[PDB]
C-alpha cells in the first residue's frame, strides 16, 4: 500500500491532477462527500465518468448547497447515473443550531480514497495552503466505505 | 509498512478527539501545527501541558481567521514556553484583489505521526459535524509532510 501526500500550494497542479484522473479512470463507481464544490474542472471529471456509465453519487453540505448558485448540485443533479443529496450535521450542543458536513473525501471503486483540508474549488487549487491524501490502503478504504452508506441514511434530494 | 488510522466523524468523534490529544500529549521531541481554525481548549490545554514538558511546538495559524479573534487559541498559547505561533495567509487570486487562505488542519507529531483531515480545531468539529480525520505513521508522508512545514514556517509572520 502507498499513501501520496500532496502539499498545497507548492503541488496544486499535481493534487488536482490526481484526483481528476481518480475520478476519470473509475471502473465502477464515484462516492463523494463535500463541503463545498464549485470547481468546474472537477465537475467535468465526473460528467465524463457517470458516461461511461459509472454510478457517482454526491453528498453535499445542506446548508452551504442547498440554494447556493455558485454550487455544482444542480448542475450534477439531472446527470445520468449521478445521484446528488444534501447532509445536515448533528443537532448541536451548543446551540439550536446543527453542524456541517464538513468533509471532502472521494472514494473511487474498491481502489483509492482522496481526503484532506481541499474544498473542491478554484480557490483551493490556486490560491489556499491545503493537504490531499491519495490512499489505496484497503482498511481505510473499507472503512470509507462503511460510514458513506451510514451518511446516506440522514442525506435528502435536491 | 505503515498503519493508517481513519476515524469518520461524527460517530467516532470522542475517539478522534483522544487521538488528537494523546498524539500531542505524548510527544517526547516536537509537535508542528499548521491549523485554520483552533478554538478547542482543551486542545490548546493539551498542548500547554507536553510545552511544559520541554517539547518544542510550533503552530501556524490561518491569518484572516486568526489575526484578532479572541476565540482564537492563539492568543492563549503566544508566549507560552517553548511554543512558537505565527500567521499566515494565501497566495494572491491570479484574477481577484483577495489572497487565499492557509486551511490545512494538521499535526506531525515527532517524525513519527502525522494527523490530517478535514476537522478544524474546535468544539464544532469535535461534536456536531461530519469530518474525517487520519492519523498514520508512513514515514514518506511524515518527512513530505516536515518538508513542506519548513517552507511554510518561512512565509509564516508574527502574532
Ligand atoms: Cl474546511
Amino acid at each position: 500500500f502507498k499513501n501520496s501526500l500532496f502539499v498545497l500550494p507548492y503541488e496544486q497542479r499535481d493534487a488536482l491532477n490526481s484526483l481528476i484522473s481518480g475520478i476519470s479512470s473509475a471502473r465502477e463507481s464515484v462516492k463523494i462527500a463535500i463541503y463545498s464544490f464549485t470547481h468546474r474542472d472537477i465537475a467535468r471529471a465526473i460528467k465524463s465518468v457517470a458516461s461511461r456509465g459509472i454510478k457517482v453519487q454526491i453528498i453535499y453540505d445542506y446548508e452551504s448547497n442547498h440554494n447556493n448558485k455558485q454550487s455544482t448540485i444542480g448542475y450534477l443533479d439531472k446527470y445520468p447515473n449521478t445521484k446528488v443529496c444534501l447532509l445536515k450535521g448533528l443537532k448541536a450542543k451548543n446551540g439550536n443550531y446543527y453542524g456541517i458536513m464538513n468533509q471532502k473525501v472521494a472514494i473511487i471503486d474498491d481502489k483509492i480514497v482522496f481526503l484532506g483540508s481541499a474544498n473542491w474549488s478554484k480557490n483551493a487549487f490556486e490560491n489556499n495552503y491545503e493537504v490531499l491524501l491519495k490512499t489505496d490502503d484497503t482498511e481505510t478504504i473499507l472503512k470509507a466505505k462503511s460510514y458513506y452508506q451510514k451518511m446516506l441514511e440522514s442525506c435528502v434530494g435536491f
